[PDB]
């Protein structure tokens, strides 16, 4: 199809130039306002902030590069913003400046203030097929993308799916993204999305990304994930078993698209056939998808966040606010020269 094909090459000419050509050190922390603390984990946080001379708001993502040594994280953070710097896409958030100092390293993204898509389905219990449907086709044409720029994304959840102004997906969080050539073995992503063949320590390619969509889709038409369970032990052995269970209310459709997405040999799951991403494109449970007008954002979407502007947080929840402190002398400086 000559039209998708000359719109990936330029997609990906525009992508290799700055990949090989990185941006650094565009903003400094005292040219923004702290306003409150988004989210939190073991070696980072996001914050609401303002830039005090434009008053735009953004979220600053803030890892503490001593808990990202720590944690065996280097690669990873330099991985992420390495691509998120070169990338483009109507789906991903927009990463506007970066810096770092002695401390910490920061990656300060457009603030999408509809909150997480995982809020807005537990509080709906789940999302109609249309509903799902709009948000999968926006996650397709996403990974279309990213697996032509050889990227692997490696980390499609919920709650890494934000809400935006006309009710499209933002994704954020590249933490786990990665240029890969043919396979990769690292152990990452959250339990209940990750492929058989990572819980069994392959070497693995694009085709985790599909598995991963397979799960959001059910999850999303359900309510809750293909496999679940207490421990991760036990989740792990549902996911490599080759066996699902489908709620009666699916459709056939449905449930057809989902036994080829979660479909434990890699070598026979959609996406990573000789037909690719056009298994799922044109699969029938994709029939009523106009994916230039996803693309387009010409889709009227299943529904607005409700929000009073772009400052408001009411979307995401409460935290312990902490100190954002830099130290007097550099930490890391070697293993994060790069950033
Ligand atoms: O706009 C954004 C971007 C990344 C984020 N991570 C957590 C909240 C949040 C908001």
């Amino acid at each position: 199809q000559e039209s998708v094909k000359e719109f990936l090459a330029k997609a990906k000419e525009e992508f290799l130039k700055k990949w090989e050509s990185p941006s650094q050190n565009t903003a400094q922390l005292d040219h923004f306002d702290r306003i409150k603390t988004l989210g939190t984990g073991s070696f980072g946080r996001v914050m609401l902030v303002k830039h005090k001379e434009t008053g735009n708001h953004y979220a600053m993502k803030i890892l503490d590069k001593q808990k990202v040594v720590k944690l065996k994280q280097i690669e990873h953070t330099l991985n992420e913003k390495r691509i998120l710097q070169a990338v483009n896409f109507p789906f991903l958030v927009k990463l506007e400046f970066s810096f770092k100092d002695n401390s910490n390293l920061y990656m300060v993204m457009e603030y999408v203030p509809g909150g997480e898509m995982f809020s807005h389905l537990r509080r709906i219990g789940r999302f109609s097929e249309p509903h799902a449907r709009f948000y999968a086709a926006q996650i397709v044409l996403t990974f279309e993308y990213l697996h032509s720029l050889d990227l692997i994304y490696r980390d499609l959840k919920p709650e890494n799916l934000l809400i935006d102004q006309q009710g499209y997906i933002q994704v954020t969080d590249f933490g786990f993204a990665k240029r890969v050539k043919g396979r990769t073995w690292t152990l990452c992503g959250t339990p209940e999305y990750l492929a058989p063949e990572i819980i069994l320590s392959k070497g693995y390619n694009k085709a985790v990304d599909w598995w991963a969509l397979g799960v959001l889709i059910y999850e999303m038409a359900a309510g809750y994930p293909p496999f679940f369970a207490d421990q991760p032990i036990q989740i792990y052995e549902k996911i490599v078993s080759g066996k699902v269970r489908f709620p009666s209310h699916f459709s056939s459709d449905l449930k057809d698209l989902l036994r080829n997405l979660l479909q434990v040999d890699l070598t026979k799951r959609f996406g990573n056939l000789k037909n690719g991403v056009n298994d799922i494109k044109n699969h029938k449970w994709f029939a009523t998808t106009d994916w230039i007008a996803i693309y387009q954002r010409k889709v009227e979407a299943p529904f607005i966040p409700k929000f009073k502007g772009p400052g408001d947080t009411s979307n995401f929840d409460d935290y312990e606010e902490e100190e954002i402190r830099v130290s007097i002398n550099e930490k890391c400086g070697k293993e994060f020269t790069e950033f």
